[PDB]
């Protein structure tokens, strides 16, 4: 399988393009980077694309993948409704082509936020603290802004958190997601981390997810590119890649 | 619904009965402690008895309840199988009568063991460790115990976790509890406390609980105590009572 | 010695009630409550005053206090410079009396301040989380403002710490307390928890404080209590009551 | 300055080797690894060397570096009063030539043993959680039974920890270094980590240091490398290189 790393000179780019070349049954046809013409790609006659660059660029490359019939699993944060109806109104113009999006590669964040869904009726509370690495350009991150939607999604009928907030600082009570209040550290020394408290009556549930090496997201990417074309079009988060594994 | 309480002088029991006492569709019927008589239940008309005593004398009480025909909610813990199988065979010669027994009536926790079956086949290591306050008599924790064989369970066909301990210094490991390392702690200002451990490939996922309160075991305890009925005979655990499988 | 308290109803104030009433060295004097004559205290010849009230009433009790020569451990938070400056302007007009204000009486909360003062200097980053119950009405909490001045002071000449967030939602990067980002997380389960964090390159520190009980207070109080006469005027945190303990 | 580095091929010798080749005012004189001679120092004319060896060998590389005046900064663990006491003697034979031996070159592990030193007073109970990669052969960690240690030498004149443990599994109360519990995990995904936790009335205070990458001992490493000839003879620890005491 003829594979090639879009950003493979990112932070995490170039660990997927080491995991590619360590491989045995994975060809790294290709090593895009900032300014590489997408011509490489089909030069390369690629098949499937790991796509980690950035969000101002994602739409743009994604169009020129769909239209050559390339495969893409993508990391790029930032994905929008809108930019999800726009990779939709594409897949069906050109069917037999394969786009995978996930927030998150890492098993236990999938997890994480597979618990958190569960977890949400029994409790009165739900916050959530994400803690990243002082180079990440969006607050808060993509997982945490999808967990949060996620928990306000499963308390549809239960009343609100409670909070007796009189007066604060700015700023304090972190962000709104949905009625969930998120929380972004950015710290030195740190990757990717995140915290889902649940609380009630004398007791609190606390599910941590902590990405302390970035190769975290290798088995997550590589499982989706081998099994990319089982699953025609849009698919959203690797869930269904293992919901029964 | 007439309720008595086993143990009302303890620091979980003194908590029941304060439960018991403001809950407008229960009687509290009976306040037993250490040495009174067994008799007094049967004074008040008690049909639904919750036991926060001493492992040395649930077995003993438990014959007494079960055979005068009165409910039993037993949060006692130390209850090994040759117990559960002896009140199996004590019901048996009176059905009609129910009786549960669970490790944990925190939500929190009954969830923690939920999750941790779920996600063990998913990593490579898994240990548990547990916090709770000096006046603790048994290490580990009954519920640290259930958590751990019930990763080892999940686990069935993978191998056992990685460690390259050569030296140590007796204890170091915490208890092996089916090849599950369990770790104790015994700390002042703890109440009741757990941390189940996975970890993986530059990733680790942590399902903590926290008891702050001992009023955190009421609400599984008056679930319980209500639907006794519902169920008769012997049931180990909260799961039952709840939406979770 | 005489002790009243000033809030005996709050969730601080009967614990405080509690335990001078329990101190054999201690005769508790009065018990108010809102509404109740400041003149009870006179009545009972008081000669020290708890005070868990709340920031809108402290200014006017302390003024009554430090008229009458009756001593003052207060813990109510919301003390601003102005307000101490308004005790400082009293306290001048009747000396010979005693006035503590301490942002929190937990000694491990103490410590916490007095180890984020020390460990600034060796890191790049530096945040504060802060977590609470539900009906604090403030946010964030005076001790977690206070943590983040410490922090904030000891690094002067250091530059500013690393963010590249470029994009983000309103309030999730928290307040801004003298260039430290403070947390504020308010959870049902909880009472009383901090979190410093300091990062730097590939490690990380925590230094975390726990008030899992109320009860937790109260050696600091009674500590202040006992040898208030020892220090004339104001003091603000009981730092002088221990440095050497 | 012509630095040589003993260990070059493991997981933290890597590491130094590649620092010190990026260092403009230090020369990577020597990469020995195992089986390499030793001689091969003495070829480049090294005159400091840093050692992430094992335990089996630093006694044996220690001689010859102290005898044709090699500096040295040793990192491997598992020294022990003797074999301190042998090194002792072998500089004195050779002064002149300096030897910095420390159980954690981590600033935040190094401080966190001179905040659990100044806390251990204040508190009833004190343990230490130790977690590391399933690759470690020692347990507990150097650190881990350094910190366990100043605890223990600190709290002298005070009483043992609360335990009311009466019946436990076999290891589950971790092990036992001068009357404080030590546990020890070896998780799959972490690197070097470790908590101190102090308990008392309803409060618990945690150090917390996280080694989340191997980095993090870059800085002190070399910082003992370039002031190495300032402290002539044997050095334990890094803190006499650092403000605190
Ligand atoms: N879903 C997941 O599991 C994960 C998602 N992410 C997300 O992936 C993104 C990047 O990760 P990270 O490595 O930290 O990011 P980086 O800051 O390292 O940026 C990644 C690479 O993308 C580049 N690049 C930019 N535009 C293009 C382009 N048009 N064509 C090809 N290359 C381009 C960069 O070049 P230059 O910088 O010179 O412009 C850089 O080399 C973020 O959105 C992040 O949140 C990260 C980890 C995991
Ligand atoms: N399943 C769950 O959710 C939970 C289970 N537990 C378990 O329940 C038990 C209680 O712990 P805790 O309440 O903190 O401990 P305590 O010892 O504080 O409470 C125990 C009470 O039982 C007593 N008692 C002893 N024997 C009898 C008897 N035969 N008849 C009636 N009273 C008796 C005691 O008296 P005396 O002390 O004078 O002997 C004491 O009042 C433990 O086994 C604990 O592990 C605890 C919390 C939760
Ligand atoms: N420094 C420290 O270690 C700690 C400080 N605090 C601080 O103390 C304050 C209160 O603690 P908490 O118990 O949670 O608060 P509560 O919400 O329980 O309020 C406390 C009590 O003060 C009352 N009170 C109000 N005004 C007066 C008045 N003028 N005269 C006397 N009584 C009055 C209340 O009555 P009503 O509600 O009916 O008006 C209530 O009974 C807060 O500012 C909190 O942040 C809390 C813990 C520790
Ligand atoms: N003080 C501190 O801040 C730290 C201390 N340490 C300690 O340092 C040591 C290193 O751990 P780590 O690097 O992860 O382990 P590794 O085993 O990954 O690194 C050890 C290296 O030393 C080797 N080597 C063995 N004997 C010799 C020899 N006689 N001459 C030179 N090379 C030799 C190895 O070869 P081979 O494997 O083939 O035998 C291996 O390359 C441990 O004792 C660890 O506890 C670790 C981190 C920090
Ligand atoms: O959901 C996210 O935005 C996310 C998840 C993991 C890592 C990163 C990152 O390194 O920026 N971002
Ligand atoms: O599973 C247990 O043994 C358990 C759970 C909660 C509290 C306690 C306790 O207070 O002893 N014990
Ligand atoms: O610094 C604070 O504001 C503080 C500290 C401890 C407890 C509380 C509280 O219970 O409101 N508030
Ligand atoms: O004190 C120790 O033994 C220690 C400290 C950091 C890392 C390691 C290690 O990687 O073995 N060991």
């Amino acid at each position: 399988m003829r594979v090639g790393v879009l950003g493979a000179k990112g932070k995490v780019g170039t660990t997927m393009v080491r995991a590619v070349a360590a491989a045995d049954d994975l060809t790294l046809s290709a090593e895009l980077d900032a300014g590489d013409p997408l011509s490489l790609l089909t030069d390369g006659n690629t098949e499937v694309v790991i796509d980690f660059t950035h969000p101002d660029v994602v739409m743009g490359n994604l169009e020129f993948l769909i239209d050559n019939g390339i495969h893409a699993v993508v990391g790029t944060t930032g994905f929008t409704a809108e930019r999800f109806q726009q990779v939709e109104s594409w897949l069906v113009a050109k069917p037999n082509t394969s786009v995978l999006i996930a927030p998150n590669f890492a098993i236990g964040a999938v997890l994480s936020m597979h618990f958190a869904k569960q977890a949400a009726r029994f409790f009165d509370s739900a916050e959530v603290i994400e803690l990243h690495h002082p180079h990440k350009a969006d607050a808060p991150s993509g997982t945490a802004a999808r967990t949060a939607k996620l928990i306000a999604e499963a308390r549809k009928g239960l009343p609100p958190n409670p909070d007796a907030t009189s007066t604060s600082l700015p700023g304090a009570r972190g962000a709104d997601v949905d009625g969930i209040p998120v929380h972004a550290v950015r710290l030195a020394g740190l990757v990717a981390h995140q915290e889902v408290l649940f609380g009630t009556e004398g007791e609190t549930l606390t599910i941590r997810h902590d990405s302390l090496d970035r190769t975290s997201f290798v088995p997550g990417v590589l499982l989706a590119v081998r099994r990319i074309a089982e699953r025609p079009g849009l698919t959203v988060g690797l869930e269904p890649l293992l919901d029964l594994h």
